[PDB]
């Protein structure tokens, strides 16, 4: 993964648990040679997997729980580190935005020439619901989609219930999320 991701992890951890913890984590994972992470430079995935392995131990939090928090941060992080207009161009509501994910990652591809993006297909069972299909070149990142989907609720001021209905690990083609989403009707009635 690009340093861009590894820095978000760093900033997320430093923001939440302080710098000295982040330094412990960085030490335990085996990556003290790196004085810092470079956004537009590809690194081996291991760096990432390894950080979370260290983080998980040092913070006593399971991996699943870290990725989830990370999915939410990412959304915010990318919009603040200067990809906010990409985000804005991608959609004006939650359903619209899901359709344009492959496209957005293809536009991101021009700045990140070695990207290996996820693939999402959206199927709109109605205006309060969809299935989301998530295909990836990597293992185990479905918790991160949970985090993102929640971060997208907040983005569109929508309440989103997400439940994973297919798990790749049990022998499916890809992970599938069933997502319920309501606006303010939730609140008023
Ligand atoms: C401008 C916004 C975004 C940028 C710049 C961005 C960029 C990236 C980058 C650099 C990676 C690492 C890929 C690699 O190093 O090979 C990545 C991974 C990922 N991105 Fe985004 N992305 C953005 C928005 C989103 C959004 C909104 C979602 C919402 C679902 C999303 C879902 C993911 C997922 C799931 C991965 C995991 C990779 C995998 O499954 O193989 N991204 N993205």
């Amino acid at each position: 993964m690009y340093g861009l991701v590894n820095k978000a992890i760093q900033d997320m951890i430093s923001k939440h648990h302080g710098e000295d913890t982040w330094e412990a984590i960085k030490q335990k994972a085996g990556l003290e040679d790196i004085d810092f992470f470079v956004g537009m430079e590809a690194y081996s995935d291991d760096v990432t997997y390894h950080l979370w392995g260290a983080a998980s131990e040092v913070l006593g939090k399971p991996a699943e729980e870290l990725w989830i928090a990370f999915g939410e941060y990412w959304v915010t992080y990318t919009s603040e580190e200067g990809y906010g207009e990409l985000l804005a161009s991608a959609g004006d509501s939650l359903p619209e935005f899901m359709e344009n994910l492959d496209n957005l990652h293809a536009r991101v591809g021009l700045s990140f020439p070695q990207l290996r993006p996820p693939a999402f297909e959206c199927q709109h069972t109605s205006s309060k619901s969809m299935e989301l299909h998530y295909q990836s070149t990597r293992c185990g990142l479905a918790p991160m989609v949970l985090g993102l989907l929640h971060g997208l609720g907040k983005r569109f001021q929508t309440k989103v219930e997400v439940t994973q209905t297919a798990f790749r690990e049990t022998g499916e083609d890809h992970d599938i999320f069933s997502i319920k989403y309501e606006g303010a009707e939730n609140l008023y009635f």
